[PDB]
């Protein structure tokens, strides 16, 4: 009804789920920074809302592994390549070997952004990232991977 | 002007785009061919209405040129672009190159023509950039200068 796409609206949604976060600023652009501890390793999660021309804004969510895989770079690139076609989101491995998963959505500026939609999107990003992270780490627990993992 | 496939097709048709609406599986989608200076492409658009009152808007471009002989090199090139630029690039087993946009919206979200045109334009521009890099494109042929008349 009244919640629009702004960094403060998304921070509130994250706070409401008791996610610990800080709001930072580089250049002119503010962003939300979060740490996240997955079963198989730690990660950074970033969120920003960037305005553009033509009254359109970009919601960007980014996950990056703390762990690095520089010694398996070609192998990882091909694994991520196949997921980039079959699934949502954009994965890559950088020169240092950290693995990234990114989301970019384009919205009319100050579009309605309901809590349910953001939670679905955000949860979706984390679940896809966790799946890739589990594959890199060869993590395949007997009980199966928990769909909902604590930031802890 | 809500997010429905029919709305998006109206926006494209308003811009004189040639398109067909098709059904595969249970999902309807818009199918288009696109001509770039360095090669042709398939361009697909769908709106998939999912759970938690959230829908996915998907826009996909696929090169008709193929790069299977260069698969590893292309994969690394796309990888680096996937880190630094919008959207998700990949190369498939046949060697065709894909660029995907997958956006999440409240179901039946407002989707003004100005935003869709910016989004759709941005996808095409990014894909053209990648296609140009793959092909090493340089304008090869000049303007014919003979006038009307
Ligand atoms: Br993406
Ligand atoms: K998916």
């Amino acid at each position: 009804e009244t919640a629009l796409l702004t960094l403060d609206t998304l921070a509130k949604y994250l706070q409401e789920k008791e996610v610990q976060l800080d709001i930072e600023e580089n250049g002119g652009q503010r962003f939300i920074r979060m740490g996240w501890r997955f079963e198989m390793g730690d990660a950074a999660v970033l969120v920003s809302v960037n305005d553009g021309p033509n009254n359109t804004s970009r919601l960007e969510i980014t996950c990056v592994t703390q762990k690095t895989y520089a010694d398996r770079r070609a192998e990882v690139a091909m694994m991520l390549n196949d997921r980039n076609r079959e699934r949502a989101f954009a994965r890559s491995i950088d020169q240092e070997g950290n693995v990234w998963l990114e989301y970019v959505g384009f919205y009319p500026t100050l579009a309605e952004m309901p809590q349910e939609t953001f939670d679905t999107l955000f949860g979706g990003v984390l679940m896809h990232f966790q799946d890739d992270y589990a594959a890199l780490e060869g993590y395949v627990p007997q009980e199966g991977m928990q769909i909902q993992q604590p930031q802890a």
